[PDB]
């Protein structure tokens, strides 16, 4: 069994993807070769891909897309590209046409779970509680049916890039412009204060197996990029310090969401606990595997070690 | 300015796609080259592609994916591949990574408008009226919470392929077995009897401009494959014989749906009219351009002639 790991990407999470690649390459129980997509869209192969991993960033690539790599010597392809052009169905689409079995969600599921507006629309219709929001397009005046504090985010982000905590209605125009630098569409959600952040991992093809619920606590305005990746800043509490009844309800809503969206392989479902009420934030089809990441730590506490978790992903790709 | 038209495909609409290629190549005001994807998934380039167009169908191709095509020679790519692996975001995904401007909806919108379940879920949440429906996964037993007649369809279909009008529950199993030949997911919708079919074309990126409403009349059990593609069977009444406020509601609902799903370039939005109530059937991101297709005819009634429609489409790809 030979696996091809693709990491990097043109998205703002390029550096996160490379850190995720370190975590996967060190624990994958199968012979694996790395391929890096540099920030300019061009690929780096072989030894140049491994050298880019040591630098934690790869700005320039060698090979223009489609890369002259031998796809036939790989049984499974593992796309570990977070964000736009990687987790949104584009690379999955290319892999579908190539006929190569791949890890993770398909085209539709990847495209849906990456669009914060559309994913919430599907979830709300399925009877899953979501935070009340409104979608704002670029060049269109902001019509918000609710009062501040807000949470302005680009519809396609990850790693809290372009996300702002808006307190006044005056600060909305400036936060939307920051959001519009990464996407043509943005969401304006209602901020929950105080809030406990619950995260659960899922494994399986459509009908999943849930991991124990975990909690994230911090000393920052919100769970931002700095808090997410700089060591020791975030408090990863596995298992989550709450009532065993609401711990079961988190797992049930996660598995229900997974099935509705038709997700394959994996996902880490983020939740919000605000005054007894549970709300679903988002689903991430290609979650992080960085040293401070939640997904592999959740399954480690569930009796499923790091080499076993990655082995199960490769097996789900083939089935 | 040179356009690459991609037609054919591995989907059951392969033949319909080649007919659409004949329609676009005859009216497009730019020098255009054709690339054909054969039924086996292999590509036909240059002269072999133009010969495939005269033969009604291309069972076998020459080049495996990715094709050794000179992409740099083209400014805009026009994917005219109806159905699975063409209209679902897969080909759009490849084109995105290629850095190639292309006609029509992006990955997300293409995947959503192709899935008869997910599109209706997103639309129903947005407040757009849709027919009562249920989704059924392969192997799983159906649960239909409404009375017969039904319309059973493969979730990723086009050109009425695999669609059955079910009268008794004794016939549900056979209809689902037919539907499961084309997809791993099927939809069972409540059949509207009697029903009037309204179609409206949309042109533009996200905020589109609607064409006048057209009504389809025919003498067959439903608007099936042979009624759709045999000359003279499907009559188009343009402008549709509707009430003053109803013609406006159809256009407004189409533009609302188009904006929500974030569709780019084009879409033909199909509706149903039963007992004074309007229902959105589906959006088609790559509608047909065959001699019996409704999309170009919907626009020529709105002052946008065939060469101008295609000019707008190629131009919108660069906007
Ligand atoms: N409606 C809200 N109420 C309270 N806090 C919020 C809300 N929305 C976002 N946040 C805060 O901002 C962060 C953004 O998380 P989100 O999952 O929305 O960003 P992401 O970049 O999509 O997350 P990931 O990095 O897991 O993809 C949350 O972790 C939370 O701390
Ligand atoms: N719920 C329904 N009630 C009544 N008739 C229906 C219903 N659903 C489908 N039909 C009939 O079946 C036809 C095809 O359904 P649909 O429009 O969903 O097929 P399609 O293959 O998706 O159409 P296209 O060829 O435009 O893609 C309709 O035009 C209509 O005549």
């Amino acid at each position: 069994m030979r696996v091809l790991l693709i990491a990097g990407g043109v998205s703002p999470e390029h550096e996160v993807s490379l850190l995720s690649a370190e975590g996967v390459l060190r624990h994958i129980p199968f012979p694996t070769d790395l391929a890096v997509i540099a920030q300019d869209g061009r690929w780096l192969l072989g030894e140049k891909a491994l050298t880019a991993l040591e630098a934690k960033a790869a700005p320039e690539g060698e090979h223009p897309f489609p890369p002259p790599l031998s796809w036939e010597r790989y049984d499974v392809v593992f796309p570990l590209l977070h964000g736009r052009f990687g987790e949104d169905g584009t690379v999955q689409g290319f892999l579908e046409l190539l006929g190569k079995p791949y890890v993770g969600a398909g085209v539709a599921a990847s495209a849906l779970c990456m669009d914060k507006d559309l994913s919430k629309r599907v979830l709300a219709q399925a009877g899953v509680p979501v935070v009340p929001w409104v979608a704002v397009r670029k060049g269109e005046p902001p019509v918000v049916p609710f009062d501040p504090p807000f949470f302005v985010k680009p519809a396609n982000t990850g790693s809290s890039v372009g996300i702002s905590r808006v307190e006044r209605f005056q600060d909305l125009e400036a936060a939307l412009a920051l959001a519009f630098r990464y996407d043509e569409k943005a969401v304006v959600e209602k901020a929950l204060s105080p809030v406990r952040e619950l995260e659960v991992g899922v494994l399986g093809n459509v009908f999943g197996e849930a991991s124990p619920v975990g909690e994230v606590r911090y000393e920052a305005p919100f769970y931002d990029y700095e808090t997410k990746y700089t060591p020791g800043r975030a408090e990863l509490l596995i298992p989550a310090p709450l009532d065993p009844g609401t711990q079961e309800t988190v797992q049930e809503l996660a598995l229900k969401a997974y099935k509705v969206l038709g997700v394959r392989g994996m996902a880490r479902v983020d939740f919000f606990l605000a005054e007894g009420e549970l709300y679903l934030n988002e689903l991430n089809t290609i979650p992080g595997f960085t040293p401070t990441s939640m997904y592999p730590r959740l399954f480690e506490a569930g009796g499923v070690a790091y080499p076993e978790l990655l082995r199960r992903l490769v097996e789900l790709a083939l089935t």
